[PDB]
């Protein structure tokens, strides 16, 4: 029985949203806590029958990239901290260690001797070594997808589970910039029983250690029973370095990092430098640091206390193992034996800390709260919130959401089939899950490593998406030939994928051209792919080098297409205008491509010498003041002319935009009676501040409200054609395109910031819906969050990530911006949406990265626009913390995040090739995904199995009756099932048998994993 999502608003003890609306913000400087209270605590709160317990977990934070790159710091520093890890460890079995990043640990496992791998698998066995998360990475939470958060999450843990033969059920997270409650979502359905977390806002940690909840019970906003709570515990202090993890006085202790004597080039910048612990010191040093660790259990409810004890690379060299440990064993010893204190201290883990906190909470000892929410946008202090990472570097963050795609179609692809070994499948799949992994990485995706460092990550997910095309193609070529004619040459190519966008249309001519030609070959198949698991049409563009073209299926009925010239923007140097080009010699032709769930579909494009009957071709129309002439070679319709003026189109039945003469969007009718809704996109730009704090990779810090782009008088491109139109125009650093296909518009923003520094170009919707105060953004495209702008912060706070979309209503209306892209965004006033396109940073901004952001390059933001009528839809109740898209808005996400891929028969005969793969693959429920299927076993295995990942969402009721669809049974999309198993979302536990080997669909916003294994 499907818990509702929709209509029970949780009781929870802290509602994020509604601590938000009661907190003041105030950053007063609260003493040596700077941001929090001089704690007191009663001494005789501790006595002999009531100790305090305190673990000190030596920790050391290995970032996969940040200023090195992975391969770089691995040689200079990671190598050695874990060589130093294990001969340290081992000779002192009290010593113990966290290790969280398993990118670093796999490539230190595997290249040690077979003695040292058995030794370091004994300090794990043992106990003394500890992986805490055992994630690939730890992964940025705001930009993040929750597809790639589970991807590197199941690669480390895979790793780990093979090789150490452990699966953390404790989660580290101190470093990503804020955080998400999808981690606990995904956390919890992957085996954890807990997680810490460290940076949230300066005032939430104030509020909550006030409260003492600073450990809770995390459920996500929309779960009135509590079965996704994850208990959580959430650092209390500025930083996790030890400075601020021992107690709130950092200038006391930094005493205790033995690390800042001197001889290694750290010290103290409160001046009092740390001191070796001797006899005659041990007691007043003791004295210090009981009091520190006693003021800090104060902020929490058991009386057992974490003590991290790390840092960056930190525990690198032997001599800092020693300084370390020898001067904590002297104060351990002291301490413990010093019946006053009533202190027992040990080095620990942090599952034996959480162990330690529940056996207290089972005593009776404590009740934890429950919270629900997030914990964005991150200030670490005054007005330096972290939205500027949002942003940073969207190059690659819409890379990673390509990747994101290519990953599952290819593991998807080509799971259907086992493969000889020789095929190269499972390498190369391994290498482009390892590589999108590493992205994920909390200065990968986020925009904030060194420019080096981005190029090295731009490089390995450009080898993975190389990786994914192989594997791909091969798999296509599998699965459409006549089997006794399948005839595979593993490193051939038998397709070239087409994406029509990425990199883009003016950011990389990477695009193939289908040439034809009388002289040289007549037609061409193609074939699509569709990941998704319900029938899926969707135009497809290819280039071709004729107009001339015509489709058919693979029973050779017609398909009616359109043709398009290829039009390119440039920069023209010579008359200081932005316009458009349009080739001579290849031309663009769409249609509709219809394919079968988690399917294939084979078209034939043939060329004629002259219009074919079942091809139009658009027309097109320039706008501008002095307008020279366009030839397209033998395209047959000649280009029109006309100064700027508004336009209005409507492809289909589908909505009529009009365009303002600058030809950006200014209202929607969505039906012929319909009223013109007011929806006007705007550019404008942002600055940086003259005096005080800069914004950089990580912050921003605007000087105030955008102002508008200067646009001039922008040339603009109308085409219009009875499959698609488009309206381009070329703004100041921007070409901008509406694109029309009868539903709800694309927007297309090739965006190239140029040499503007200290600018963030941001996209604005204004409309007139009164959404007030109240915007939603999604988390990690898994959810979608209430948010309320609150003018009580600076603009900067009113920043949240949108990693694929938000909105805004009121009671009748709803506009949705879907992106195919993270990026920062917000509504800062009534009717509004804004979206940050790029930003050029020339200063650095003070976290460490020691560079601004000067290296951005061309890129092409998708989106969806969907205005929408949602007065007749069931919504939340207005104090539900959760909002909900509609159907029209979810498909619109996933035309971007998971469109049908492209494949274009590259040898001149395809023999043997079949019409379609997949027609009998059950058509699901629109909200049901197949997120992962992954084929788990290579060709020796005996019993194949099959891993899914199942997710639905919950799309609000609108009254569309939309029915009649196939249930999915994932374990029997594979014939010969022998078993079908519940597993963690990782696929490495199994939690339950099924019954008949049928896997049962998931409840909405659920996701469920599910292995199928098969005897033939
Ligand atoms: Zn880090």
């Amino acid at each position: 029985q499907c818990q509702d999502v929709v209509q029970d608003v949780p009781n929870v003890d802290v509602q994020m949203l509604e601590l938000y609306d009661r907190m003041s913000f105030k950053d007063i400087d609260g003493g040596v806590w700077k941001q929090g209270w001089n704690i007191k605590y009663d001494p005789l709160k501790y006595n002999a029958h009531h100790k305090l317990k305190v673990f000190v977990v030596p920790h050391s934070h290995n970032d996969p990239g940040w200023i090195q790159t992975f391969e770089e710091y691995y040689q200079h520093d990671t190598k050695h901290i874990l060589s130093n890890a294990l001969r340290h460890l081992h000779d002192n079995p009290e010593m113990k260690f966290i290790w969280a990043e398993i990118s670093y640990f796999a490539r230190f496992y595997h290249d040690l001797g077979e003695n040292k791998k058995l030794q370091m698998k004994s300090i794990v066995k043992n106990g003394q070594l500890e992986f805490v998360t055992g994630g690939w990475v730890m992964p940025d939470e705001a930009n993040s997808h929750w597809r790639n958060v589970l991807l590197q999450l199941t690669e480390g843990q895979t790793w780990l589970k093979q090789f150490m033969n452990v699966t953390p059920t404790a989660s580290w997270a101190i470093a990503p910039f804020g955080h998400s409650p999808t981690m606990p979502y995904i956390l919890q359905k992957s085996g954890f029983k807990n997680m810490l977390i460290q940076r949230t806002h300066y005032s939430v940690k104030k509020e909550l250690a006030q409260q003492r909840q600073l450990e809770f019970l995390w459920r996500q906003i929309w779960d009135n029973k509590g079965d996704t709570a994850l208990f959580t515990h959430m650092m209390p202090f500025y930083s996790y370095d030890i400075p601020h993890t021992c107690g709130p006085d950092p200038k006391v202790c930094c005493q205790f990092d033995f690390k800042r004597m001197g001889s290694f080039g750290l010290s103290c910048p409160w001046k009092v430098p740390p001191r070796t612990i001797s006899d005659q010191n041990v007691a007043a040093r003791s004295d210090l640091l009981v009091d520190q660790w006693k003021k800090k259990a104060e902020l929490y409810r058991t009386n057992v206390l974490l003590i991290p004890l790390g840092d960056d690379f930190r525990f690198k060299q032997n001599t800092e193992w020693d300084v370390q440990r020898v001067n904590y064993e002297r104060l351990f010893e002291h301490i413990n034996s010093q019946a006053h204190f009533n202190v027992q201290a040990q080095f620990g883990t942090l599952q034996e800390y959480f162990d330690a906190v529940h056996q207290a909470e089972r005593a009776g000892q404590a009740e934890f709260p429950t919270l629900s929410g997030d914990f964005f946008t991150y200030a670490d202090r005054s007005d330096n919130y972290w939205s500027g990472y949002y942003t940073s570097r969207p190059y690659h963050k819409r890379m990673d959401r390509v990747l994101m795609h290519y990953v599952r179609a290819a593991e998807m692809l080509s799971a259907w089939h086992s493969w000889d070994g020789m095929a190269r499948i499972e390498e190369r799949l391994e290498q482009a899950r390892r590589e999108l992994s590493l992205f994920q990485h909390h200065d990968g995706i986020t925009g904030t490593a060194k420019t080096h460092v981005v190029v090295d990550y731009e490089q390995r997910m450009q080898e993975a998406l190389k990786a994914c095309q192989m594997v791909m193609q091969q798999s296509v070529y599998r699965l459409l030939t006549k089997p006794s004619i399948y005839s595979p040459d593993f490193s051939f190519s038998y397709f070239t994928l087409d994406d029509s966008r990425w990199p883009g249309s003016g950011v990389e001519d990477s695009r193939t051209t289908i040439i034809l030609g009388e002289d040289i070959l007549p037609s061409k198949h193609v074939v699509m792919h569709n990941t998704l698991p319900h029938w899926r049409e969707q135009l497809v563009d290819f280039y071709v080098s004729s107009p001339f073209v015509s489709v058919t299926d693979l029973a050779n009925n017609p398909v009616e297409a359109q043709v398009s010239p290829v039009w390119s923007w440039h920069h023209d140097t010579l008359t200081k205008t932005i316009h458009p080009q349009g080739s001579t010699t290849k031309y663009r032709i769409i249609f509709k491509a219809r394919v079968p769930p988690m399917g294939l579909a084979t078209y034939v494009l043939t060329i004629s010498d002259s219009k074919p009957e079942h091809t139009s071709y658009a027309s097109n129309l320039l706008l501008r003041k002095n307008p020279t002439s366009l030839p397209l070679g033998q395209y047959p319709e000649d280009v029109k002319f006309g100064d700027p003026r508004e336009i209005s189109l409507r492809v289909g039945n589908g909505p009529t935009l009009a365009f303002s003469e600058q030809g950006l969007l200014k209202s929607i009718q969505l039906t012929q009676d319909s009223p013109h809704v007011p929806v006007h996109f705007k550019f404008l730009k942002y600055g940086v501040r003259s005096h005080g704090d800069r914004s950089g990779a990580y912050l921003f810090l605007p000087n105030g409200p955008a102002s508008p782009v200067e646009l001039g008088q922008p040339v603009v491109l109308v085409t219009k054609g009875k499959l698609e139109s488009s309206v381009s125009v070329g703004l100041p650093s921007v070409v901008h395109q509406t694109i029309m296909r009868g539903g709800a518009p694309e927007i297309r923003n090739l965006v190239d910031i140029g040499s503007l520094d200290n600018t963030e170009i941001v996209m604005r919707l204004e409309t007139h819906i009164d959404s007030g105060d109240i915007f939603y953004t999604d988390l990690n495209g898994l959810q979608f969050i209430k948010r309320r702008r609150l003018d009580k912060l600076p603009l900067q706070a009113n920043y949240y990530p949108i990693p694929s979309g938000m909105f805004i209503e009121d009671a009748n209306t709803r506009l949705t911006l879907l992106t195919g892209q993270p990026l920062g965004g917000s509504s800062l006033a009534s009717g509004e949406l804004e979206i940050m396109q790029d930003r050029r940073l020339a200063s650095d901004d003070e976290r460490g990265l020691g560079q601004g952001v000067l290296d951005n390059k061309p890129v092409l933001h998708i989106y969806r626009l969907v205005l929408e009528k949602v007065n007749n839809c069931v919504r939340p109740s207005k104090l539900h913390p959760a909002g909900y898209l509609t159907s029209a808005a979810h498909k619109a996400s996933q035309s971007l995040l998971d469109p049908l891929d492209k494949f274009i028969f590259a040898e001149n005969e395809w023999i043997g090739a079949q019409g379609q793969f997949g027609g009998d693959h059950p058509s699901a429920r629109e909200d049901l995904d197949v997120s992962v299927m992954r084929r788990l076993t290579k060709s020796s295995a005996k019993t194949q199995r099959v891993g899914y990942v199942l997710h639905r969402t919950n799309l609000m009721q609108c009254g569309t009756p939309e029915e009649h669809t196939q249930k999915l049974d994932v374990c029997h999309l594979l014939p010969n099932v022998a078993r079908c198993e519940r597993t963690t979302l990782t696929f490495l536990q199994n939690l339950e048998h099924l019954d008949g080997m049928v896997a049962p669909e998931v409840c909405p916003m659920e996701t469920a994993a599910y292995v199928s294994s098969h005897s033939s």
